[PDB]
């Protein structure tokens, strides 16, 4: 195998330095087939404050590796491109935040995990797809801020029963804008596949589903749902993820769907990120106790 070389070096390189390597599951396979953990933000979230390990090497985008930074203080964090974000937040901005703040001042601004760590810092919770609705449900309020991603929050609103005033204007993840035609088109296909998308999906799409779920929800689906064949509608890095947790199903992606963000991560550079030991992912104390109190907050309000 032409790639053993890479592969073989980044084992090495890990296990010799201390590393564990943790990655999102929109990552390419064979990123995702060195890591020691593969998961959501939530999961990636919850297992950095679990391990030992002194130094992770975090493969995803940049506001998760400064996640697991801000819980984690203490801990080495390294990311390979230090480009790779999402460009979603970046709209998403503290005068913004500060705006909606006084125009609604009861409403809790509850912030989407992609969203900047100076955006955090102004934040009452943080919540990542696959626990927004829990999170909203359980605050002490009818009236939310919400942002960046509207379609999230949309679906929030529709879930909880809440008034959700989202931030900023339009939004959206274009990774996640899949139409409604392609879930017609599956169904004539497939007539017994079950349909999953994205809460990030817009509504005409989210209400042709059977399913509506994070990547986190997504795969567990199939532990209680038999079907044989299930379509995807998230980023293409997920398919990979379910047919090796479930090699006796069929996963089919909705329509390829690719995060260039994501896709920055290569083996090569995942390899001089090893033998570098760069780019540390740094913050100013400052934020990161700040932004661990809205982070903190959402643990409490999940259980
Ligand atoms: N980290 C995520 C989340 O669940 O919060 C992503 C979705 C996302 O928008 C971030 O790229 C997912 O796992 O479903
Ligand atoms: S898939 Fe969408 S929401 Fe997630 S990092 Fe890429 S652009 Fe951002």
């Amino acid at each position: 195998h032409h790639h053993h070389h890479m592969v073989d070096e980044i084992l090495k390189l890990k296990k010799e330095k201390g590393y564990i390597i943790l990655a999102h599951n929109y990552q390419i396979p064979e990123l995702q087939d060195i890591a020691d953990f593969v998961g959501d933000s939530l999961q990636l979230a919850r297992k950095a404050m679990e391990l030992s390990e002194k130094k992770i090497l975090f493969l995803g985008v940049d506001f998760m590796a400064e996640l697991v930074k801000i819980l984690n203080p203490d801990k080495k964090v390294i990311v390979p491109d230090r480009s790779a974000t999402c460009p979603m937040a970046n709209r998403l901005t503290p005068e913004i935040i500060r705006e909606y703040r006084e125009k609604f001042p009861d409403a809790p601004v509850v912030l989407f995990v992609n969203s900047t760590s100076e955006c955090k810092t102004l934040a009452d919770v943080i919540c990542t797809s696959a626990n927004a609705v829990e999170v909203v449900k359980k605050l002490d309020s009818s009236v939310v801020i919400f942002g960046p991603d509207r379609n999230l929050g949309e679906y929030v609103a529709e879930k909880t029963g809440k008034k959700v005033i989202t931030i900023p204007e339009n939004g959206h993840c274009p990774v996640h804008q899949f139409n409604a035609e392609s879930i017609d088109a599956v169904r004539k296909k497939y007539p017994d596949a079950k349909v999953i998308v994205h809460p990030e999906c817009p509504k005409p799409v989210r209400d042709k589903a059977d399913y509506v779920g994070s990547t986190g929800q997504m795969e567990k689906i199939p532990e209680r749902d038999p079907s044989r064949i299930f379509v995807i509608g998230t980023e293409i890095g997920m398919i990979h993820k379910l047919k090796k947790k479930f090699p006796d199903r069929e996963f089919v992606p909705l329509e390829m769907a690719v995060c260039v963000n994501m896709k920055k991560n290569t083996l090569e550079n995942t390899l001089h990120a090893l033998q570098t030991e760069s780019f540390e992912v740094i913050l100013p104390k400052e934020v990161i106790e700040k932004a661990k109190k809205p982070i903190l907050r959402m643990f409490e309000l999940m259980g």
